[PDB]
């Protein structure tokens, strides 16, 4: 099923969500709504709370060479932790839930988390570059966090400027 993205300036953004506790045939399917939702919409990442399930799960899936999105690439994180940071690095992002709006964010150059996929299966993953920004970005959602709350004082009157 196709689910609605929520924007800014909903306040549902701003929840932190919960742990998965139960990794069951009703995650299986938020997943895949979720999946279908991303794709739909042109996004690489999805978080949760995004289309407003407060719960701690997002994925990831960047295209390949050829311009598209594989489904086997894709990733589902649930209930991540970081591990070890390292580094900076801007990136020019923007948001499904903030759209038509695009600006550099400073991120860790280096990411490396552990977490559950959907059978509950614990993993740990090194990341960087693209990967590592769209890591964070998802992260930062499920902790009530928008890329725009990372702009300076002067970036931040071009998002109201835009707005
Ligand atoms: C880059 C880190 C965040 C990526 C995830 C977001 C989707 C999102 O809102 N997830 O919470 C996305 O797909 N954003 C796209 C995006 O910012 N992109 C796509 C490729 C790289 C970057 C633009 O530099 C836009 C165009 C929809
Ligand atoms: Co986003």
């Amino acid at each position: 099923a196709l689910l609605e993205i929520i924007h800014y300036p909903s306040k549902i953004l701003r929840t932190i969500s919960k742990e998965v506790v139960s990794f069951d045939a009703k995650l299986h399917q938020q997943l895949d709504d979720m999946y279908e939702t991303m794709i739909a919409s042109e996004g690489i990442g999805l978080a949760a709370i995004q289309v407003g399930l407060p719960l701690r799960m997002l994925i990831i899936n960047l295209p390949q060479e050829d311009g598209v999105q594989h489904k086997e690439d894709c990733l589902e994180i649930i209930n991540p932790k970081f591990i070890e940071t390292g580094g900076s690095m801007m990136y020019k992002e923007g948001c499904l839930s903030v759209p038509g709006f695009y600006e550099e964010v400073e991120r860790f150059e280096k990411v490396k988390i552990e977490y559950q996929n959907r059978f509950a299966e614990v993993k740990v993953l090194e990341a960087s570059e693209l990967l590592a920004v769209a890591i964070q970005h998802e992260i930062d959602h499920l902790n009530g966090v928008l890329f725009v709350d990372k702009l300076s004082i002067l970036k931040r009157k071009k998002f109201e400027k835009e707005l």
